[PDB]
């Protein structure tokens, strides 16, 4: 019982059943180790990389890497990949902008009244990459850009754009030199690649070039007419990344740390080609994971099978805390934030869900191809632990044992909750959601949402919890709070109440 | 029995009569593999390269390569080999585009009434390859280019172009440098390569660069009056690439993946001499495959000799269901799609056919220097399982047991079919193809269609099944639909409808 066959210092059984790194050799998995916070590490016997990045299976696992490597990567499952992105700060033509990574997946998302068959997700049509920037241009107030920059059918140029990389991965990147595109709607600028000045020397994960405290870098722009009345008139330009090129840190043979020559191109293809992608957005910092799955078709390929709940605890080091998962404390499991996938993964989850009697997303298998994001709602609420509401709801009871996982709330009567438009960002597109349940399937519900416009729904709750979903917008800083209502016929029982931020609705100068 | 002379760690014996993978070590084939997912193998035992790629038989065979690598090159008879061209998105002088790759191949086909001695395919005269793109200008209702660009005998320039590389072949490329031609008839303009900003750092098969949902590639031309008109009237510009310089991964000592000094040009032209060319165009994605075949003078070539059909399979794992393949679904066996051949293939297959008593093209030996083209019917009918047509045909009998594969349609009377020119694109030719029976040898039939010009012909069919082919073509989205009428002066077997689109007519402004 001591074959290698992929000569990675880790034995083939210990490979196929469980292994964990003790005094920098691999040992034999025992559930006793589990308090003393050892991890439990599974990879595949006839591959040294399983995940297809620089680093084996032993040097991830064992930690002999770079020590700026995330600590979720040193799994061999979870891929060590940079994510570099660059996204401006300043729009001079003199005025402030902010940018978003999860706004292209999120504006091909369209919410329905309720969801079915047990599948509680969503589905976009453009799913995207953080490194597909779009900025929104903040303290406009209705001024256009053309006062000041008076134009009436020339072209004039006068554009000027601060720019800074930022890092989503899990593994830090050498002499980043990005590749970017300023565009607009369908219109390519420039093609700008960092010369020489802008070129960072090194950028660890979550963090900034230059870091945070300095000064946005600045990069080096022509613009018409039309184009510049189409952003006045509800368009954001946006700033996409084609490509990066950067280096990754390996040991050499007197024990020194290089980077020249380790280019990271000559894994992205294949880091790319053999994983699956989540990420996880939590409304302030955003992530991005690659974690490697099997190939159907092959059956020499000995990649462990995992399910979609334990690929999002390996790859976002979250807690299981019973049964559920927190990450630094916010709750993200399937019914506490919002899951969009693209078509082919629902499709998949779909299929899968028909089999499982558990009917739930984190219970299906992960696969190669798949594309999951997931969004942290703003608000959360579950009447158990956790409340993160601005302001309480009325007629609140939690009296009760018949909750989706504790305790649940029991409607009789209305549920009325205020909310300042100073705790929401103006402009954006919401969702407030929530689990309900009629055991006697004889009442009915009415939602009263007040927004830029007044909406009023009705559903009927079913005799087990089912979800519910509805959209509403904000406009302006400086405007009426937010209603919402939920009143009920009879006895409901609630739980598992959010409410989460989509995409950014136009701004008309 | 464990002699190697090629030593590429696979015996003789094995890799004479068929092997295959397990545990990283070649075993011999045994017949009971084939249900649990394994493939078999075959090779030379002269040689370690028999495809003529990089990479050797046990390396492919064996998995031990790039892992963006498509699964079908695996197999050592199927050539690891980029397909790498360039094809632009927007005409700038303001006006979208599309492309086309096997239009060049298509235009010099010439369609005929029928097929003799058991030849159902084409002969082109212009045959070529994926990387030679002709785009078509959308959206034009009649506007000329003048119109707006007023120009007597002047040569303005003032044209730009948004190109976009792509990727048709089973390998990645990387630090891709194409060089180009922008020609209308036979001007060449200029000759412009990728300087040092559209290079792109790799580009997997079925890929583009920039990825998909990424503004089109700008890189940075004189015209003049007469080829300004040429355009005008009936001519379609075209963005052919010369070459493409780019590099391949392969393991270090230390395990590394690299790519520099591993040029791609150091086996193009090896790969090309030692092998045929096959590509299949579904009529979204279209695929060029390479697959190696004997010379018939050496008496000591080892290469394995395949019949068509086993290398359409194995090029582009197809599935065999039965006796037919079928590729995501997609009938592709010989009497449900379109084969063309240049002049030289379709020789040496009529040749062959003589002395073959199947009288199938799938089952001719497969020679090097042969040249293949595989179209995927827009719409098909084989009235057994499988059905695409827009719109049902009327009077449907499937109450029959003698067709073509499973069951036909008799036809006694008449059998129209309605089609929204919605359902087609325009300015195109297409084809309208079938199989047809009458056992009694003394029925008729005629066909009419209803087009841009009415067409009325006449058949005769025989006692077995012959395949009949009538072309026809479409003017103008916002026009008339497309009515197709077979009638019979008796009972015929109808079997195999289908209708593909061939070339592009040209657009007057
Ligand atoms: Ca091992
Ligand atoms: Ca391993
Ligand atoms: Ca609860
Ligand atoms: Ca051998
Ligand atoms: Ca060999
Ligand atoms: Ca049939």
């Amino acid at each position: 019982e001591d074959l290698d066959t992929d000569n990675d210092n880790i034995p083939d059984a210990y490979e196929k059943n469980g292994y964990t790194i003790k005094d920098s050799i691999a040992v034999k998995w025992n559930d006793s180790f589990a308090e003393q916070g050892y991890k439990k590490y599974v990879s595949s016997y006839l591959e040294s990389n399983t995940a297809g990045d620089p680093y084996t299976d032993y040097q991830k696992a064992s930690g002999s890497i770079d020590k700026a490597i995330k600590l979720e990567a040193r799994d061999p499952l979870v891929a060590a990949y940079p994510v570099v992105g660059v996204g401006m700060e300043n729009l001079i033509i003199s005025r402030a902008t902010t940018n978003s990574k999860t706004d292209a997946n999120t504006v091909g998302v369209s919410i329905s009244a309720g969801y079915q068959n047990g599948f509680t997700g969503n589905i976009t049509t453009s799913y995207s990459h953080t490194t597909d920037n779009s900025t929104a241009v903040q303290d406009s107030n209705g001024e256009s850009w053309n006062t000041g920059l008076s134009i009436n059918k020339a072209e004039s140029a006068y554009i000027n754009a601060n720019v800074r990389y930022y890092n989503t991965g899990t593994a830090p990147m050498y002499k980043v030199t990005p590749t970017t595109n300023l565009v607009l709607d369908g219109e390519t600028l420039a093609t700008i690649k960092a010369q020489d000045n802008q070129i960072g020397n090194n950028l660890s994960p979550n963090e900034t070039y230059p870091k945070k405290g300095l000064s946005p870098l600045a990069l080096n722009i022509p613009i018409n007419y039309d184009q510049l009345k189409k952003l006045d008139s509800g368009k954001q330009i946006k700033l996409e990344t084609t490509q990066v090129s950067g280096n990754y840190g390996t040991k050499n043979s007197q024990g020194q740390i290089i980077t020249e020559g380790n280019s990271w191109s000559n894994y992205i293809s294949q880091i790319d080609s053999v994983s699956a992608s989540i990420i996880l957005d939590t409304g302030s910092q955003t992530f991005e994971r690659r974690v490697a799955a099997k190939e159907q078709g092959n059956p020499e390929d000995k990649t462990p099978e995992i399910t979609i709940g334990e690929a999002i605890k390996k790859a976002f080091s979250a807690t299981k805390n019973g049964e559920l998962l927190y990450f630094n404390g916010i709750p993200i499991d399937e019914s506490c934030v919002e899951l969009i996938f693209d078509d082919n993964t629902s499709e998949i989850i779909k299929e899968q869900l028909k089999y499982l009697d558990d009917k739930k997303i984190y219970n299906v298998k992960l696969e190669r191809g798949m594309n999951i994001l997931i969004k942290v709602p703003s608000y959360f609420t579950n009447f158990d632990e956790y409340n993160n509401f601005p302001a309480s709801w009325s007629n609140i009871d939690t009296k009760n044992q018949d909750g989706l996982q504790s305790v649940a709330n029991k409607l009789s009567g209305e549920t009325k909750i205020i909310i300042p438009m100073s705790k929401l960002k103006p402009y954006k597109r919401y969702v407030f959601s929530g689990y309900s349940k009629d055991p006697s399937t004889s009442n009915s519900i009415t939602v009263n949402i007040k927004s830029k416009e007044q909406k009023t729904d009705y559903l009927v709750p079913e005799k087990d919890y089912t979800k519910f979903s509805y959209e509403f917008e904000t406009t302006g800083k400086d405007s009426s709070d937010i209603e919402i209502t939920l009143t009920s016929s009879g006895v409901i029982f609630l739980d598992n109440l959010s409410i989460t931020e989509l995409n950014s609705t136009p701004e008309i100068l």
